């Protein structure tokens, strides 16, 4: 019958397909939005729930203490890590007369710390008491947030507390330091930040926290938000909810694309000490849960096609090492650009810095 | 033509006017600045930002 | 602006950028000259 | 302009899309693939199927 007999219902965007990890071998249309979520368990020097020798303490960690002689030598598990998930997305469709093609981009990243009521778990066969015959006091001290959600990895200053540590080396996969990113032993200088230690993040329980903060210097595909509020005995605050929506986009409205379809969620969760009985204090982390809202939008290649193939084959694009022409302490020395044409300057020498006018 | 403008010139003899620093080198071979883009006009919106030319 | 009230001179053709190894990644014309 | 096609050049380098397999020699000296025609169009019969052109 007509709409104006039975009765108008708002209309809502339906859901097509829900499922697990194969709904995304779907073809959707032009314009679709999915709604991936996901989570992941915090990798805290104890990386896995198999190993039966160590599987009691999964997601603490172990009696983290200073040592009392210099220098000191903190074990695999001793120090915490964060932790990195990547998501698959499928190919989907792109052009070849504009140019233009599609990419996934993220809108509005929803989160949630899933293991937050378990923090209130008092009774325990180790938890130092207040006093005589108390209740052990609850997990509380250090705290420490950080999620990223981008298209590339998440990238990093790495600066130690001290340069006198010296961290396991990774002959296996192990934590990467900044000894181990760079070859040389660990100056003085890392102590305040350093441009030429800027490592990546492609491990999981291998780039602990104690060593870098992310940068701030080169995301500008992957967002961040962080927090700490440390102490031995201060009280940690949290508040979870459903109705918080954090928006991803940025000032000129674009979002934070996927570049290899690639959706980097990285996260660390690090909250609370729990005391054990005989005075030892261990780290506990808890699991994160994340909703990311992809959405298709289209772009256009920063690449051309056809010089960029031609790189791959050796008879066709030579590389030689010689000497060098980039980077520091190079041997080029000036480089001009002509453009255009206009009136005679009053030399081809022009000075653009306004102060060196006295040397 | 005349290359170097008369105003902004007279701005930089005095001490007053152009404010001279003895402080961290953010001009030279040891600086520290890291990533200056500048930007100009508008166009078709690039792939990923991090552009390796 | 007046041509006939000021001089003229010849056409040079103009500088861009002048530095170091780092401006090779500047975006120019269909005709420029490096 | 490019000499190489690119639709030409790029299937030859993925191993998914381009699968190499170690099979028996089907060229060179010992092939043994051993006859193989072809037919455009069509003419009027010939004297015996037997020619070779």
């Amino acid at each position: 019958p007509k709409p104006g007999c039975c009765p108008n219902v708002a209309s809502v965007p339906k859901l097509l397909v829900k499922g697990g990890v194969e709904v995304l071998s779907v073809v959707t249309g032009e314009d679709s939005i999915t709604q991936i979520e996901l989570y992941l368990n915090p990798r805290m020097g104890v990386n896995s729930p198999d190993l039966p020798t160590t599987s009691n303490w999964y997601t603490y960690t172990y009696d983290l203490q200073p040592k009392g002689s210099s220098p000191d030598q903190p074990i695999k598990e001793n120090l915490p890590a964060y932790s990195v998930a990547r998501v698959s997305l499928p190919m989907l469709n792109e052009d070849i007369t504009c140019d233009t093609l599609q990419m996934w981009e993220a809108i509005s990243v929803k989160t949630e710390v899933v293991g937050i009521s378990s923090l209130i778990n008092v009774h325990y066969w180790d938890m130092k008491r207040v006093h005589d015959y108390g209740a052990g006091i609850p997990v509380s001290g250090v705290n420490y947030h950080m999620f990223a959600i981008g298209g590339e990895p998440l990238d990093l200053q790495g600066l130690v507390l001290d340069y006198q540590t010296q961290y396991p080396k990774t002959t296996n996969g192990g934590p990467i330091t900044i000894e181990t990113v760079l070859g040389r032993k660990m100056t003085p200088k890392n102590q305040g930040l350093d441009p030429q230690a800027k490592a990546k993040l492609d491990k999981d329980g291998n780039y602990p926290i104690e060593v870098w903060c992310p940068d701030p210097s080169k995301n500008e595909n992957s967002r961040y938000y962080g927090s700490i509020q440390t102490g031995s005995q201060t009280p940690t605050v949290l508040q979870f909810s459903n109705t918080l929506t954090t928006v991803l986009l940025d000032e000129n409205g674009v979002g934070p694309l996927c570049k290899g379809d690639g959706l980097f969620i990285s996260c660390a969760d690090i909250v609370g000490f729990l005391f054990k009985t005989s005075g030892k204090m261990a780290l506990h982390g808890l699991p994160r849960y994340f909703n990311v809202t992809l959405r298709k939008r289209w772009v256009k290649n920063p690449y051309p096609v056809v010089n960029l193939i031609n790189s791959l084959f050796s008879n066709l694009m030579p590389k030689v090492s010689g000497q060098p022409m980039e980077g520091k302490d190079n041997q080029v020395e000036e480089v001009r650009i002509y453009e255009g044409s206009e009136q005679l300057p009053g030399d081809p020498d022009i000075v653009r810095f306004l102060d060196k006018f006295g040397q």
